[PDB]
């Protein structure tokens, strides 16, 4: 055992062990969607960088994790990332809902890992969640739904030019 | 077929998702040794801090073989991210020979896809070889044997004060 | 002979002044789009600032080669400046395509050229072509790419609106 | 017929057309001029530079003619570029000598553009080729017999050294 | 063996080090020319910089292929090095012949070396020659046959003047 | 005999160009040191930064003899560079010793040097040489000296520590 180790759980432990491989694969889900739109067949540029600025933010979701993961005197052990479940992501449209699904996953295991410090008593934990990830996975879900919102109001994914003028007037400023 | 496509090989293709999967696991590898020496029984910052950004910058390798991947009209195909070999580097020295040994994983695989450049006659991919990861692999390679022969000389692993006046003094500064 | 010539190849002599005039017909080709969209029953400024730029550089790619036929001491010859294809580009959408093809065109001539120099081991011009043609027209065949690829999705050419927004949207910023 | 013609004649619009591709051949000339000077057997960089600016300046005047053509509702028609009469110009002296007499070209035919543009009496016409290309070429006239001038009573070309000096202490500043 | 060594040829390590040697030795005939410009009897001032600046730019080839040979586990040998075919190079003019002669010399063994580098498909070996010997090689070579061929027209090596007009006029600014 | 010629002998002018030969060959001497601490074995950046530097100077030294060699209408005679005595320095500890002993032989002999422009009652060469190496040359031997000393004490040149730490905290700063 840690030295720095202070009611910590074993539970705890692994559960952080798992958030740091689905936030990684979120990571990884991002970048799969950024490029995508990077295709000379999607050319939505907007897209793109919107998608791979997500993908740098949840890694720092993942990093901040495994410090935490440290700090507590529990241990990282890594596991393989998972591929996305898609290559082609049809449009922006599909993406969005994908990327507000994908949210709704890991906003649903982070308050699963809350109700787990919380059953534990570790309201160090518990602040942390609340603090750094709670409130952000909020936030980034009415993001997605926002833009899904817009997206079919437009007319897309049908409407080309829908994405395009959505690219153009919301993801580039 | 992609619009853009010209002189660009099926064979080039497939070895650049290789590439685009090497990279990313090499900044998995330097993640993982980044926080272990985070690890309180650890404790060198600089190897952790080090590391974190040799990781960081790996990401920036594979995001850009993807978007030549684009550029050439070729399609980026992603497959799982392996976990790194160990979950315990043991020693800042371990895990400089261990940085050691990947680049030359690395970089031989750059060497391989150079000569299967070469041999479609893809001059383009030749060069874009050459300039953005020859020579930064050749650097990165030199970097580390550099800090490996130093910490040889200072007596570690054994002395733990050798690992911890290198991290002072090489990596903090 | 030239004072100055050493392995340079009359081979690679006569490709260099073939080239120069395919670069400076790509410049008259873009010359002739730009004040096409300038006509008042077309009316797309930023499709006319677009080419007249793109030509401007075209010039500048020839009189880079110009310089290079000297410097090696091979010697410049200039032939006729054909006229476009077209006088008539019908379309933004027309043009793209065409400046596409235009560009494929001009780009395998020069992969043709750096095969050449190559079979001469002629490794100046061989690095010459990769730093300042192949990369340029690579990202320049992505980017008309891109351009096709968007006008398309709004519904150009028929959509007159979607050539316009286009114009606005993408050509003027 | 466009929607912004208004007195502008058929036979004025031919004329632009034809004056058009005399400027462009005229660029093609000094581009041809300033890369013999280049050579490394003959090597004065200053009446290479000099004429290379002048060959831009020419273009700049037939895109200034091609968007008048525009401006008018008359319709751009290109035809093919000339190669220039000479490749070797042979000295410095030469080619002064050969832009004067190409100048006096260009001009006459302007003359004979305002002539035209006179009979049918389209002020519009007569005065912008009065206000941006008439003094111009005057000007442009009386700099070439002045650098004429000055090379003969240097002993050019027969002295090499006269020919340097006038590339150094008069196109060098 | 070096613990950095990959794909790194014995016969490549050993042309290095000649190559090393061969710029150290242009690097000691620049010296000898700069100084006997300096002489009282010679008194070229300009000449004497120009060539002492070229001197210390070859000693940045040597140490510049030195680190090369250090970053891919070679070891630099040194070797003698030789004292210039002539003490005294009787003119501005004969120096200027002298050193086109031998950058003619240097160029060659370097493009020499880029045929072993791309027999032994070393890409890094070869773009590293591209990248900072090819062209500054093609470049020397090019300005020197200008020196050379602005003094023959001048009337160098008889007219003293001439070359004390060259010195002022070309190399004093 | 030159012009400028007055109270100078023939058996200094020899002298002087020997005293040349000397210290292009410390220079050499010292670039040889600086990259042995390249390697990726010793890996001792400010040991060989400081070799460096001292080439550099020593090459100052060098052709400030050179134009003193002109200034008095003496002739400047090279020779042949001599390759170092070693190619392998064994230590950071080695390597300053043979400095040591280095310069005090260029010192010795700038020193006999010094008695000769005495014995032939030339003042100029001897505040010359009082002037810009003498003291220059006492002040390097102290320094090697105190860098000597220093090594010892701290138990180089096995304590690999004791190397690096010097490297470290004198040479790096
Ligand atoms: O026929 C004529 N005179 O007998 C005549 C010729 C030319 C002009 C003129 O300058 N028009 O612009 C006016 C009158
Ligand atoms: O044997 C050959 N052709 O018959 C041959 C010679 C040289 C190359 C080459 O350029 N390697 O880099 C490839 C093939
Ligand atoms: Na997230
Ligand atoms: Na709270
Ligand atoms: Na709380
Ligand atoms: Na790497
Ligand atoms: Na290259
Ligand atoms: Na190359
Ligand atoms: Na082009
Ligand atoms: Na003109
Ligand atoms: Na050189
Ligand atoms: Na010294
Ligand atoms: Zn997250
Ligand atoms: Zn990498
Ligand atoms: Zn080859
Ligand atoms: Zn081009
Ligand atoms: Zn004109
Ligand atoms: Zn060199
Ligand atoms: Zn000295």
């Amino acid at each position: 055992t840690s030295q720095v180790r202070q009611n910590y759980h074993q539970d705890s432990e692994a559960a952080i062990n798992r958030q740091i491989n689905l936030e990684l694969y979120a990571s990884y889900v991002y970048l799969s969607m950024s490029y995508y739109f990077d295709r000379d067949d999607v050319a939505l540029k907007n897209f793109a960088k919107y998608f791979l600025h997500q993908s740098h933010e949840e890694r720092e979701h993942a990093e901040k994790l495994m410090k935490l993961q440290n700090q507590r005197g529990g241990r990282i052990f890594l596991q393989d990332i998972a591929k996305p479940d898609e290559d082609d992501w049809e449009s922006g449209l599909n993406a969005m809902e994908a990327a507000l699904h994908l949210e709704k996953n890991v906003n649903q295991s982070l308050l699963e890992l809350h109700k787990l410090a919380h059953d534990k008593n570790d309201p160090h934990l518990a602040d942390f969640i609340e603090t750094h990830y709670l409130n952000e996975q909020v936030k980034a879900i009415k993001e997605l739904g926002d833009h899904v919102t817009n997206l079919r109001k437009m007319g897309a994914p049908e409407s080309g030019l829908a994405e395009y003028l959505f690219d153009k007037h919301t993801l580039g400023d």
